[PDB]
This record gives structure tokens, C-alpha cells and sequence, in this order.
């Protein structure tokens, strides 16, 4: 069963006041929506998908050619190794990770590193820069019901998230004959994150009550979760909540998983300053020094180390 019923992008033309209050209401809920009857055209989801696929089969040493770049913010991460107490023996996954490209001359440069792109899949920078800005576009429009939402401005975020420095994620677990007992409990720092392809893949969030909810939406959605940017802004009206991934079934064990959410983030620069409608008497401001996205991201990756 899924938790959370998914709301149609059809009523984003079709009625869009409904939209914001059915996704808005879901991430206060839950700090977690399901979009259903997305607009992305999936023969080209479907070939972002197949060049990560083509990526991660290449050699070991032709994935570490593009390892250790800027510790792993773009480029390969190869599998390694959790020395903590309770962690699995295995936990092998691989990753890559694409950010922004900037227009030279950009004032950013100077923070977010240049891409960089595996010669030997030759349609591989096309087919994933495709992908990247196809969510990260999308991410535009549940903002704009997100804003709504909030009683802003339709377009509010739209100045926020201009040259964020958002990040796709392409994620490979391969088949190991071994029972896990996926992806341990976390909430993400960033806007939202977009994720493809999460039918029957384990993704669960934790309830206010501290139950594990099952996310498990049919095929064609994206699930969406707000990430503590969001959830600061908001002074905490909307939840920036837990999340993990369970190991699959005996039956889905032996198949290679792949994922690729879409980490969005706002503009490096942007100063992040409580919204004042989420100021109240029960709900004093929690943030009364404002901070740049780029200072917390900064701050956040600081505590999380
Ligand atoms: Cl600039």
C-alpha cells in the first residue's frame, strides 16, 4: 500500500487552485507529495536512464577516471566502505553526480565546480543535461504550487531557485546474493527533491508518531519531498522529514536498482529570511539571523560531518 495518494499534474492547467491546496496540504502533512501525470517526456527520461545504466556497466577504472573530484560533488563515487558498528557488511552503491553548467563568466564559479562527462558514453552528457533541467523545471511548477499554497505570490520562488545549485543524482546498487538487515534514515538539506521511479522501491517516511509509512506510488510519478531550505523558510510550516529505503523482497532481490532524484536547490546567493506569514503567536520566528542558501548548505554539510 502507499500512505500518500498522489495528486494528477493535470489539474496544474486544469484547475490550478486545487492543485496548490492537494500538494501543499500533502507536504504539511507528511513533508512528502506524490505528482502523478507528469508532462516529461519519458522516451527521454527513459534515455537518461539507459546512459546511467550504460555509464555504471563500464570498467572499474574507466568509472575511476572521473572519481575524486571535488570530493565527490561532481563526477564518480565509487563503492566504499560505513566503518560504524551496526552497519551491513555490504552496502555497495556507486554514484554520479552532474550540477549546474554555468554560462562562463558566471559569479558562481568560484563555488560550484564545472561538470564533468564520461567520453565513453558519448550521448550521455546530452541525455542526462536533458534530465537535469527537465526536473529541475518541474521542480519550478510545485514550487509555484507550493507558493500558493502559502498564500504568496504564484511566481515567488522563481528569483530563489534561478541558477541554483542543484544536483542530479544518478545512483546504482548492483545485485549482491545477500539480504540487507537500503538507504539509511535521513531528510535532505535542499529545496525539494524530485524522484523518479519509486514503484516498489521501499521508500518509507517517518510519521510524526514515529511509524514507518510506506511511499510506494504507481509508475509515471515523481514523489516529492520538501528539504530544510524549504522547511526554514516556512519557519517550519512545512516539515523537511525523514526518509529511508528498505532492502526489497527475497523476489526483487537480484535485480540491479538505479535511481536519479534531483536535489533543488535555491540560488547560492539568495538570502533565506523567515516568511513573515509563517510568523505567528504559537509559532514564533525561529530564525531571527537570516542566512544565505549557500551559508547553510555550507553550515548543514558542517553538522552532518
Ligand atoms: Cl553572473
Amino acid at each position: 500500500t502507499s500512505a500518500i495518494d498522489p495528486v494528477s499534474f493535470s489539474l496544474y492547467a486544469k484547475d490550478f487552485t486545487r492543485f496548490a491546496q492537494e500538494l501543499g496540504a500533502s507536504f504539511e502533512r507528511y513533508g512528502f507529495a506524490v505528482l502523478s501525470d507528469y508532462d516529461l517526456d519519458q522516451a527521454r527520461i527513459d534515455a537518461a536512464v539507459d546512459s546511467a545504466k550504460a555509464f555504471f556497466a563500464l570498467p572499474v577504472e574507466t568509472k575511476k577516471q572521473y572519481a575524486g573530484v571535488k570530493g565527490g560533488a561532481r563526477g564518480y563515487i565509487p563503492f566504499g566502505v560505513e566503518t560504524a558498528k551496526g552497519a551491513d557488511h555490504y552496502d555497495l552503491k556507486e554514484f554520479w553526480h552532474m550540477g549546474r553548467d554555468l554560462p562562463p563568466g558566471h559569479r558562481f564559479r568560484a563555488h560550484m565546480a564545472d561538470n564533468v562527462w564520461p567520453a565513453e558514453i558519448p550521448a550521455f552528457k546530452h541525455d542526462v543535461s536533458w534530465l537535469y533541467n527537465s526536473l529541475d523545471g518541474m521542480g519550478g511548477k510545485v514550487l509555484e504550487a507550493i507558493a500558493t499554497y502559502l498564500k504568496l505570490e504564484r511566481d515567488f520562488f522563481k528569483p530563489t531557485v534561478q541558477d541554483g545549485n542543484s544536483v542530479l543524482r544518478l545512483l546504482h546498487y548492483p545485485p549482491i546474493p545477500k539480504d540487507a538487515t537500503r538507504a539509511g534514515a535521513h531528510g535532505d538539506i535542499n529545496t525539494i527533491t524530485l524522484l523518479l521511479g519509486a514503484e516498489e522501491g521501499g521508500l518509507e517516511v517517518l510519521d510524526r508518531d514515529g511509524q514507518w509509512l510506506p511511499i510506494n506510488p504507481p509508475p509515471g510519478c515523481l514523489v516529492i519531498n520538501i528539504g530544510d531550505m524549504l522547511e526554514r523558510l516556512t519557519n517550519n510550516v512545512l516539515p523537511s522529514t525523514v526518509h529511508r529505503v528498505v532492502n526489497p523482497p527475497p523476489e526483487r532481490r537480484g535485480v540491479p536498482r538505479y535511481s536519479t532524484p534531483f536535489f533543488l536547490h535555491f540560488a547560492s546567493d539568495y538570502e533565506i529570511k523567515t516568511l513573515q506569514n509563517c510568523v505567528t503567536a504559537e509559532n514564533p520566528d525561529r530564525y531571527p539571523e537570516s542566512i544565505t542558501a549557500d551559508e547553510f548548505l555550507q553550515q548543514r554539510l558542517r553538522e552532518i560531518k
